[PDB]
């Protein structure tokens, strides 16, 4: 099919979905929008947002939702509603984590945002990292199900970005697990390909 | 089947569950878990979070997860992937705005919740709320897919709760349209009893 993705020329939030369209060996044009070419494209977008997943025509928003889809397409979704709820759930953990990091990181006044790390450090930080080993450890590397899901693509595509938000470079220093779900997912020679094959960026 | 549903004494993120549940002919424990002592149930949830739906002693966690599930089961996520995708879409549309009000609502100092407050009114919330408005209407009166779908749980469960986060009581008065999911909901007569018959809360 003609497909178009379009998003920001970095990871962050979208890169999940380049990675889900590597592994179903979906050929794309992948329109990295520039910061100073974003407001053309913003209007023509369904929520003045990216990512935005074009297929023959049709647009799709938001990246989880376009990462279940994709999912779904793809068989990485598990086999019923049971195991589908699973991933569901263990992403929107994700969710919670890169929404507590993303309110230390968009903070603009430094002494603000000092203050919001070192409480984050005391109060919700150690333990999301206990629970997200715990997750990985239970699920032999990956975010859900004990095997390969679409949850690893989501983690995979923002990992860089959920570090550089905690300041946190070394995170899987301490935690060796935090890597496993990326390496399951460049495991898969065509995604690999694509990696090898696609831009670098620090998030 | 036995359910058990956790969650605090308000609506906020658990309500489009009850509600939910009510809708499919579910009878459920309603345990509401107050802030005092939700400390001796934390360790017993999946996340360290509520809400937390159990069925035959099998833990469901993540509301929006938890929502799509049921909504699954009883027939409200759409007949194919691309309906049951537009549901997702818009309820994550949702969720951002959500996170921009609790971004404000949260924050303990009150006088970077007054600024805060104040850039949000002038860069996401008029945004925020045309879209919101936009969707509505293209869906006449309803969240997705122009129908009763489990979105328009999710927006009825936490309507109250956004406005109080919003500080905006009145926000309906500009928008009558932001009724409209809630009216389509308590539409249903077996979720309209449930309503009578359960609690108030301001959120």
């Amino acid at each position: 099919p003609n497909v178009k993705f379009y998003y920001f020329p970095v990871k962050a939030l979208g890169e999940s979905q380049r990675l889900l369209l590597a592994y179903g060996g979906q050929e794309f044009e992948d329109n990295r929008i520039s910061s100073e070419n974003w407001p053309e494209f913003k209007p023509k977008t369904p929520f003045g947002q990216m990512p935005v997943l074009e297929i023959d025509g049709k647009q799709y928003a938001q990246s989880t939702a376009i990462c279940r889809y994709l999912g779904r397409k793809y068989g990485l979704a598990g086999a019923n509603d049971e195991e589908a709820f699973e991933i569901d759930q263990n992403v929107e953990f994700l969710n919670d984590i890169r929404a507590s990091a993303a309110s230390v990181h968009y903070e603009k006044d430094e002494a603000v945002k000092a203050k919001k790390k070192a409480e984050l450090e005391e109060t919700k930080y150690p333990f999301f990292f206990e629970k997200l080993n715990e997750i990985l450890t239970k699920n032999n590397g990956h975010i859900a199900l004990g095997k390969l899901t679409w949850g690893d693509f989501v983690y995979a595509g923002m990992y860089d970005y959920l570090k550089a938000m905690l300041q946190k470079p070394d995170l899987e220093q301490k935690y060796p697990a935090f890597r496993k779900p990326i390496e399951a997912v460049l495991a898969i020679p065509k995604v690999k390909a694509y990696v090898d094959a696609a831009p670098r960026t620090e998030l």
